[PDB]
């Protein structure tokens, strides 16, 4: 049974030090008194308070550890979500208009093609591959190819969809519009940085995968003020939370 | 839990020192993070990758020992698959539009029929046979008989199907196109070859039989840089690996 207060600072400290709207206030409180009553247990009323948490902290952690090979640290999270000095950040008023989805795809973005600490290496390694298998493979590397059928979405159907021809023309306008990028190629690049963006989202949003489970497992982590791993230069998800 | 450039090394003896292409590359990447989250084992993911060396290196092993009767060399191996010397080989520039199937038949053509190694032994073997005797004899060879009727795989439907005049008439037009034989027996020999080959292809692609299971354990072995065995004048895939 948790007391209202103790819900809000396990979310306060998942948002890095943000305190929560009026909103959800309430949501928390519902959550509460739903685990007085024993209507809910307490291991599940904290998971949904960690799902609130999704857009503005998972964000960061799940495109830094695909991209750049490892998870930001406790004192680098705290710059991404919720900082004095980071005039615009992921809980500040540059990004209140960016749905969840938009998100993904802006931090993507930045990381891959730029001047970004992912754009050498990103670059190098997917010239010449075609966009069906640009998701093909990322769609294993992220949700298991395995796992996401014992769980019972169809793969095929999925990867399909992601890869139709009217999906890549929606983004190819997207990228041009938005990213001061001109080159036939950089489009190209930047195109296949935004879908492995979008299934970044698609894998957070249905809890399936080893991208997601450990994210989460990190949050959880992340959630009593104090973070157990912390190391000075970046937390690898998968060596931290097997 | 492997890293993904253990998964290359691994990949790239297999091929005998040619390394992998940027595609496969992501591949390889997506099999090592399902490894480091334990949706997939070890020994799965190795499976995989070695699954991947079928065009290049099974096509050499498998055809030398059914015509031959003795798995070429590291050495030799190195020569057919990746080499300076052999300006045409296996992994080079001239095999680059044959699929699977086309490169079995095509050693096979090589080995049996012309001033090949095993023309005058497969030349008396098989001549005044039946196109259905051939057929069938050989799927017993090559994916056992008891051990198809096991694996669940009907024998019967199977043979029938190889030995249609159909697929005869194929082959009859294909081999008179691209080989120089003009004489009768010729080609009803070089047909026969094909039709062996189109079998080895068959066994390799589904994993059944003695064959593909002695084929697979050799390059496993093959895989950590050193082949074991390697007698210096052909390795005999039965008596190395029980
Ligand atoms: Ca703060
Ligand atoms: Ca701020
Ligand atoms: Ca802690
Ligand atoms: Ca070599
Ligand atoms: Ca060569
Ligand atoms: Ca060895």
């Amino acid at each position: 049974a948790y007391t209202t207060a103790q819900l809000v600072t396990a979310y306060t400290n998942a948002n890095l030090g943000k305190a929560p709207d009026a909103a959800t206030t309430l949501t928390l409180d519902a959550y509460a008194t739903q685990t007085q009553t024993g209507g809910l247990s307490d291991a599940a009323a904290l998971t949904n308070t960690l799902k609130l948490v999704n857009s503005t902290t998972a964000v960061a952690i799940q495109t830094y550890q695909f991209f750049t090979g490892v998870a930001p640290s406790a004192a680098g999270l705290d710059f991404l979500v919720d900082s004095t000095t980071n005039t615009n950040d992921l809980n500040d008023a540059y990004y209140s208009k960016f749905a969840q989805e938009n998100r993904f795809i802006n931090f993507s973005i930045n990381l891959a093609t730029g001047a970004g600490a992912g754009a050498t290496a990103f670059a190098a390694a997917y010239t010449g591959v075609s966009y069906a298998q640009t998701v093909a493979t990322a769609y294993d590397k992220i949700i298991g190819n395995a796992v996401a059928t014992a769980a019972g979405v169809d793969v095929a159907a999925a990867v399909a969809f992601l890869s139709r021809q009217a999906n890549i023309d929606y983004l190819t306008a997207f990228v041009r519009a938005n990213t001061p990028f001109t080159a036939a190629a950089d489009i190209d690049l930047a195109v296949k940085a935004a879908l492995i963006g979008t299934i970044l989202n698609a894998a957070t949003v249905s809890g399936i995968g080893g991208y997601a489970t450990a994210t989460a497992a990190m949050i959880n982590d992340l959630s009593d003020g104090a973070l157990s791993t912390d190391n000075a230069a970046g937390v690898n998800l998968f060596t931290a939370y097997p």
